[PDB]
Formats: C-alpha cells, sequence, structure tokens
C-alpha cells in the first residue's frame, strides 16, 4: 500500500529514506521516549522507532516520534509531511499547502466500505484490556497523565449521520478503561459533542484510531470547514476513495490499516482530571489541571506489531508547529481569497511560536481597491478572527509582494522595519482568543476573548503608486552583470551545497 | 602597536586570525567593492582588503570592508569586535558589551599629545587634492552621491573647549573639497554644532579621522553621556593614554596612527544634497534627497599605503546592527540600572533590524518592587525612551530571567507567548521617534515622534509569586540523569562540534 495511505507504509519510507533511526534495545516509555524524541524535534534528526518498549505485551506497541517533524537539511526540510501526502521529498511549503487545499473544489471521494483490514489482525474486549497495563508514555515531567494521544484520530459523528469528522485532540489515560481530553469550541469534536448534548439521549458513539492513513492524519490536523467529512477530502485531495472498515462494537468507520483502534464513547455527561500537559507554545503550568471530556473504551483492535505515533510537542520544532501553524495558515489564505481579499500566500512562522500568519499581499490588486492601512487592517482581522481557521492565531501581519512568507527571517524584518507600533495595527479585543497561548490562558486578561492583532507591514505606497524603496542587500542594490561577476570570481579571490 | 590600538595592526591581526581575503587585483569602487562586501556580511564570510582599488593615486586608498561584522563560527562569532578591544576572539557578546560599559564608573584617562605619527607620512594642500578624483565607493546602487564616510570618527570640540566629542555619522562627497552628511537631533555632534551656530561667529573646526584606533571607533559608535570626551573614556576602558597629534590647519587632535584625515570646517550655514543611502534598516528610497550638514576639508594627511574602512551596510548582518544596536542596548542597560530598575542583561535583537531591545529582568528584586505591569512598562519607557541612548530603539521587549536576550530565538518565543498584543504593552506617542526607520520617515505618521512601545514578555506570577511554568523543551521537561543518558546514548543510538 503507499505510504500516503498506509501508516505501516509511511514508516517504511521514512526507513528508505534515511530519515529513520530504529531503536530496538528496551526503551522507557516513563520520559526516555519522548525525551529522545524531543531532543530529535530541538535538532531535527531522524525520526526514532522504538521497537522495544518497556511494557509492550501482546503486540501493544512500538512507538513512532517525531512523524510530522522537519529534516535537518534545507533542501528536504519538509520531507516527512511530502511523504504523508505522495509528493516528491523537496515539496516545497508552498505545493505541501497547496495539495491540502486541493481538494476545497473538488467534489468530495466518498470512503469505500471494505470486510476487514489490518487493523482488525488482534482484539481485546473489556475484560482483557487495561490502558494503565499498557506502555502509554510520560511526555513531559510534569504532565498530570500519561498522553496515550498525540496523534491518532479521533472520529465522531452528527446525531443525523450526515457529517464525519476526523480530529486529532489530546487525550490521557484517566482509569482502566477510560480517558480525559481536551475537548474545546470551537473546535469539531466540541461542535458535534454539543449536538449529542442537547439530544440528551445518548453518550457520543466515538472511535479512535492511531497510525491512520498519513493523509488523513494530515486532514485531522486542518481546520477544514464546518459540516465537512474529512474522509471524503481526503480522498478527493489523494484521488483515491478510503479503505474503511466497521468498527465492532459500534457503526463508525476506521482505516482499514489503523495500526491501533479504540472504539467506545464520549461522555455528554461526565468528565474527569485532564492536563497538565507540556504544549504546543513550549510550556506546562504544572499543577494546572482542569476538568476534561471523558471517554470510555469499550474495545481495542490493533495490527500485529502496531506501531502508535507519538508527538513529544513544545519548543521548536514538531507537529504542533508544522501541521497546525501551516494548515491553519493555508485555510486562511483559502478563507481570505473567497473574500475578495488580494492574499496570495500565508504561512504561520516557526519563530512566533505559530502564533503570527503573515499574509502576502498582491499589491497590484490592493492599489486597485483604492483603501487605506485602518480600512484594510479591519476587514482583513474582521474576516480571519470571526471565523474558526484564525482561532488559534493572534497577529497577523500584512506584507507586500516582495516577501516570502514562508521565509521567517524575511516576515520579522518586514514588520519590524513596516509596521510602526499602534498607529499600523488594529486591536481585536471581542474575538475569540485561543487559550492554550500562555499570555491568555495564564495571562493578564480574558482567557477567551481578545489579544488579537493586525499589523500592517504594508507600507504606505503600497496602496497607492506602488513600491517606493530598493533593498539594501545584494539582490537589490547592484546590477545583475555585477552580481554575476561577484559570484563566479567568488571562490577565485578567496571567499567560501544544495542537497547536504 | 596593539591591535586595539592602531588600525594597521588591526588589519594584521584579522590576517592572523584567517578572518581577511587580500584582494589585490583591481576593484572597482563603483559598486563592486561594496557588492563584495555586501555579500561578505550576508554570509558571515572573512573580511575583505582591496589593495588594488581602480582610481588609487598617490596612496589613497586601500579599502578594508565589514570590520566589524560576524565571522561564520558560533564560537568566534563576535571576534571582529573582540579584536576592537583586545579582547580574546571568543568573547561574549555580554563580555564585549561589559568591557564597552567599564569605563563608565572610572576615572577618564586624557589623551597624550605626541609631535607626530604615521597619519603625517604623507600630506595634501586645498590646491593638490579633489575629492572627486579619490576612489571614493558608490556602496549601493541608488545612493545619492559617494559615501567616503562610513567608519571613519568625526572630531568637533564644544566652543568652550571642554568636551570634545568622536562619533561616526555618515558623509558623501559634494564636490572637489565638500561634503554632506547627516547632522540630527540628538546626535553629539548636533548638539556641538547646534552651540557654535548659537554662538554665531565661525563654522565649527572639525576633523574627520579614517582608520583610528578600534578602540575609539567602537566608542565612536557608542551613546556615551552627553559632555564626556570619548578620548578619555576610551583611555580609562583600555588602561592607557591614547596618542594624538595635532592637525596642522586646526588645533583639533587625531589618533597618530589615523589611516587618514581630513582637516576643515563644519558649516553652521550652508547645507547640500544629501542621501539617499542604503542604510542600516535595508533599505534605501532613490531619490529622497534631502539637505545635509556641508563640510568643507582644507587638507588631507595619510599615512603610507592608506586604508579606507568601508560598511557596505543594509540587510544582515553589517557593522550598523553588530555595533549600533548592541552599544546602544549596552547604555540603556547601565541607564534602567542607574534609575533603579531590576535590569540584568539588555541586546537588540539582529532579527527586529536592531529596532527592538529586550531586558532581562531580575525578577527576585523585581518581586520585591510590589509592582504591576503597567506601572512598570510605564517607568521603564520613560526612563529609556526621554533618553538618548534609547532614540534608535522602538520596542522594548521584557523578559524574566530564564531568557538569554543575546539569543534572538528565545527572545522571539518569550514577546510571542508572553506578551498579550494591547493589553500587555504601553504605546508612547510623546516621545522622539527614530526617522529612518522606513515606517517612520516613510510611515503614516511623524517622522520624528512617536511610533515606540514597551511590550510586558514578564508573566504574572513574575511580579508577586514567582515563575509558575516549566519549559517544554528537553533541558526543562526531562530529569538531569535522564538527559543525561540520552546524550551519553546518543550517537550509539544512531542519532548525529563547537569549534567548526
Ligand atoms: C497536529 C496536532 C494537532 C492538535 C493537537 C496536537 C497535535 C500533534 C497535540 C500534540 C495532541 C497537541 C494538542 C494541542 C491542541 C490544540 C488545541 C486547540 C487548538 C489548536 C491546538 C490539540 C488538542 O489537544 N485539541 C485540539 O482541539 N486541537 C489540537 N490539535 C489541533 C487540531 O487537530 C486542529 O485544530 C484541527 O483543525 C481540528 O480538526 P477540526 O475540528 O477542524 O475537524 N492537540
Ligand atoms: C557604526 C555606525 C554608526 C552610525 C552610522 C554608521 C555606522 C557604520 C553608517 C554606516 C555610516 C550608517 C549611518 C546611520 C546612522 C544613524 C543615524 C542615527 C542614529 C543611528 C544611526 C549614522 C549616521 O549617519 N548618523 C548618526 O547620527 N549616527 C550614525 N551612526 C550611529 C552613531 O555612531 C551612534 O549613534 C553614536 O552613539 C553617535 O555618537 P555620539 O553622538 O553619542 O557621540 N551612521
Ligand atoms: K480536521
Ligand atoms: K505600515
Ligand atoms: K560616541
Ligand atoms: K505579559
Ligand atoms: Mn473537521
Ligand atoms: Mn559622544
Amino acid at each position: 500500500q503507499p505510504a500516503h495511505l498506509c501508516f505501516r507504509s509511511f514508516v517504511e519510507a521514512l526507513k528508505v529514506d534515511n530519515d529513520l533511526v530504529e531503536i530496538n534495545t528496551p526503551i522507557d516509555p516513563n520520559l526516555e521516549a519522548a525525551a529522545i524524541t524531543r531532543r530529535v524535534c530541538e535538532t531535527n534528526d531522524k525520526a526514532p522507532l522504538f521497537n522495544n518498549l518497556i511494557g509492550m505485551k501482546n503486540g501493544l506497541f512500538r512507538i513512532l516520534g517525531a512523524p510530522g517533524s522537519l529534516r535537518k537539511s534545507s533542501a528536504d526540510r519538509y520531507g516527512r509531511l511530502a511523504r504523508h501526502l505522495a509528493l516528491p521529498p523537496t515539496a516545497s511549503m508552498r505545493e505541501i499547502l497547496d495539495k491540502m487545499l486541493s481538494a476545497s473544489d473538488m467534489p468530495p471521494i466518498p470512503p469505500t466500505i471494505v470486510p476487514t483490514g489490518p487493523c482488525k489482525e488482534n482484539s481485546l474486549d473489556d475484560s482483557e484490556f487495561d490502558l494503565t497495563e499498557l506502555p502509554v508514555p510520560l511526555i513531559h515531567k510534569s504532565d498530570g497523565g500519561k498522553y496515550i494521544q498525540t496523534y491518532g484520530m479521533h472520529i465522531v459523528q452528527s446525531p443525523d449521520g450526515t457529517w464525519t469528522n476526523w480530529s486529532i485532540a489530546r487525550a490521557m489515560v484517566h482509569d482502566k478503561n477510560h480517558l480525559t481530553g481536551l475537548v474545546i469550541p470551537p473546535q469539531h469534536i466540541w461542535q458535534i459533542h454539543q449536538m449529542w448534548k442537547k439530544e440528551g439521549r445518548s453518550d457520543v458513539p466515538w472511535a479512535l484510531a492511531f497510525g491512520v492513513p498519513p493523509a488523513a492524519i494530515m486532514a485531522s490536523s486542518m481546520p477544514i470547514p464546518d459540516g465537512v467529512t474529512e474522509a471524503g477530502y481526503v480522498g478527493a485531495m489523494t484521488g483515491s476513495s478510503l479503505e474503511l472498515v466497521k468498527c465492532d462494537t459500534n457503526d463508525l468507520y476506521v482505516p482499514a490499516t489503523s495500526e491501533i483502534v479504540l472504539e467506545g464513547t464520549l461522555s455528554i455527561s461526565e468528565t474527569g482530571p485532564e492536563g497538565p500537559f507540556g504544549e504546543m507554545h513550549g510550556y506546562i503550568f504544572p499543577g494546572d489541571t482542569h476538568l476534561g471530556a471523558k471517554y470510555k473504551v469499550n474495545r481495542i483492535t490493533y495490527r500485529n506489531n502496531a506501531i502508535m505515533p507519538m508527538s513529544s510537542c513544545g519548543r521548536l520544532t514538531d507537529e504542533t508547529h508544522t501541521m497546525i501553524g501551516s494548515l491553519a495558515a493555508a485555510e486562511i489564505r483559502k478563507l481570505c481569497q473567497q473574500n475578495d481579499l488580494p492574499i496570495t500566500d500565508a504561512f504561520a512562522p516557526f519563530e512566533s511560536q505559530v502564533t503570527w500568519v503573515a499574509l502576502r499581499v498582491d499589491t497590484e490588486k490592493l492599489r486597485a481597491m483604492k483603501t487605506t492601512s485602518e480600512g484594510f487592517r479591519k476587514r482583513v482581522g474582521d474576516v480571519v478572527f470571526n471565523h474558526k481557521a484564525g482561532y488559534t492565531i493572534h497577529r497577523l501581519v500584512l506584507v507586500g509582494d516582495d516577501i516570502d512568507v514562508y521565509e521567517g527571517k524575511d516576515v520579522l524584518w518586514a514588520f519590524s522595519t513596516r509596521c510602526r507600533p499602534g498607529m499600523d495595527e488594529t486591536l481585536f479585543e471581542d474575538v475569540r482568543g485561543f487559550p492554550l497561548i500562555p499570555y491568555m490562558g495564564h495571562g493578564n486578561g480574558p482567557a477567551h476573548r481578545g489579544g488579537k492583532v493586525v499589523s500592517d507591514a504594508l507600507m504606505p505606497t503600497e496602496y497607492t503608486t506602488g513600491r517606493n524603496w530598493e533593498a539594501a542587500d545584494f539582490n537589490q542594490s547592484y546590477p545583475e552583470d555585477l552580481k554575476q561577476k561577484v559570484l563566479d570570481n567568488w571562490t577565485k579571490m578567496g571567499f567560501s551545497h544544495h542537497h547536504h
């Protein structure tokens, strides 16, 4: 099966790419696996595959860390993401995000039901498993639980059957047969939960599939529109209908090649302690347990020699940056264009801890609008900050066409030199805020409201007559022939490879 | 003579350090020298010494580019700055800035007058030179003149004789015997000019010395206090009285080993076209000529085989970042401490185009103050933004003791995650602004006023009870023994030198 359609094949692809380290000696899921993975993420090393995890029994489980993290070379920096999508390993960020957006104006390709698959190779009923007995990792030393769920896909469906959502949200072990996890507005798992709670009749049928098709976990991490079933979006993106099998204990459908499947319910009434967790912005606040949603597990099914993917998230760079930020930026780009805003590109700079998105403006189109910074900033911020795709993003930076928004150095240069603090900004206090950012949930103001800004790094003439500067750089401040002469003579003179 | 006391010796030191490329074939001062230098600065390469400059006659002149720019390795990143100061080439930024601040509570060591020196080896009177005939560089293709002066020291003295100031300010050739240049408030060359203009009797006696003692050019780039003669500050810093010789045509004194000396006057009445110039923030606005101050040159004296230092300034990284930003930050650190503010460190992040300064706070001392963010931000911003040392800086970022302000990644992390836009900031509109920043002089508001902000990246408990988080990083989220085990086993497992 292709790597983008089968997690087991994706692991082989990473090996084939010389992007895997297999560790066959015993590794402790209590911190050691996650520490190794953390170190990998902070240094852009090869992904670790822990084949001998202390506490693994009856095939549950191996761990793959850092599945969507960065490679060291520039040329295949994003190669792990490209391997989620059947793209060449040298694919650019633009190409990855375009692939992720491509299904937005295609007909869905609904999934195909098949009678069985590898995820049915083994099973454990409610008398045979105990989640406290599995080698679930402690990912950070102060975490409030062992976070089994950092890179699986929750599956929930609307009461009326018309929308089946796939998404990543964290969850930790509560006891032998329950998890607790984050289920917060405006996320689709929360929106569907609310539908069930208003109906009031039953708990939500649920499945959590780990080691799903890589193309599916990418969509699971992306804020595609309300009401859109991710399976059909992934089908359209990949050009193939995804093969799904029915759960044994409910009528939800999981990818046939899922490594591990939990089947059960998401309660409409119960909660339990959840968190704290070392999170995407780089922090844990020890002891800050909150209540979270409570999941009951009724059945486990799994592949022979099952592999659990794990995100050891925190400071740069891991899945919470490469996937959450970039995929939100992609959706924001489209949202802006659909609102008739002249945005060509969007990216969440890693340097901002993916709390900013830089929006590249087609300034020819901007000039034709005959508008001003105040007006344009307000329009852009209303569109983005009032939409779910803008939820995680607290600062938008508008830049003109000379800036490559995928290059954080250039975004920072533009922001720092072209946006006058205060005057060239509009603050938004009456929008949904993202509480996970420390300055929100642990800050001086309301955890759930405000704290957002549009920072206009467009220069005045970009609205009127056109760019009126040249950069004081090698590229722009010397003629072509001279630049070429310098480059041609560079090593000859005494001064100091793309792949590497 | 020691490298920090003699520019010719400094050039030898760079050679000895394997930090020089001598170019002995013809190089054009029309753009080519500066393009090579620009490329060096953008790639942290070796400094270029142009020994065969097209248009050099009768010993005027060779060029050294990139005299204060960065080296590629991390271990001796700041080695060129260390070589200005007699510090080991591995000196940290903290050590360099402490050296630069050390003379602030020492008695000055006034200079020593000597009868002659190398700067007297050759002379040209007013009938023998023509500044349009010298190999003065065109540094950027759209510059409004050939900028002879990018790394020399202007020397002017108060009318009463009590203060002799040394400073860097740009100047370009106007005609055979005049320059134009920037002379703007609140700079000391401007303050002294104003004294002469109010006296109204004569033009200002002036000298411009190129290739001065490196320790002197560092002080020339630093906003030491009003009224303080840089020569005595440099004497105290180095522990040695600087040797100066008298000008021939006026009673000012220049370093004995200066490579090139211009003697003349700075007019109290005349101006001429000045600029545009590709500047420290990375931009030129072609055609934006302004009037500038006008200098008359009466005499040139120079060393045999004179060398002109040149800054090919613009985008990162050159002298305008390494020296202007860092030396302003140093002075701001001291200013804050002298105002009883609990600041331990200050640095202008390169990523901010040296328009921010990050201030590291001793949060134990902060807690004892029993204050709030609003109050503290206002206090800090009043101190800094009302002082000349804060002139160039438009954003102050307050960070706690876990952040190394010399590491821009960590400043950006703290800013992005700990400072809520708007609420955690105080804007300052009624302070002097720095017009050279594009969003000031070419922006939407007053070029000379406002546009400043204090951004508080201290978290709430840093004011009260103490830090209440741990980072989600390898360092903080795993115990010491485990971290060490991981590191010890890193290469054994399959994963991937300080000097490199
Ligand atoms: C790639 C990835 C995504 C997420 C997470 C993680 C990884 C690795 C971990 C490591 C588990 C960290 C936490 C931290 C998380 C977090 C919480 C809120 C917002 C963003 C992140 C969270 C989480 O617990 N809760 C959450 O509501 N969304 C999460 N997302 C984002 C989420 O997958 C996207 O937003 C997506 O669009 C959802 O789908 P839909 O609702 O649009 O169908 N989660
Ligand atoms: C290291 C360096 C410093 C400066 C410059 C340059 C280099 C290489 C060039 C490349 C020529 C670019 C321009 C760009 C410049 C610029 C203009 C205004 C502020 C900052 C920079 C300027 C300039 O034209 N005018 C100016 O008033 N100050 C300059 N300084 C800063 C100045 O040396 C310090 O501020 C110092 O503290 C002065 O001494 P004092 O007055 O305190 O005694 N100049
Ligand atoms: K999703
Ligand atoms: K602007
Ligand atoms: K000075
Ligand atoms: K704050
Ligand atoms: Mn969804
Ligand atoms: Mn001074």
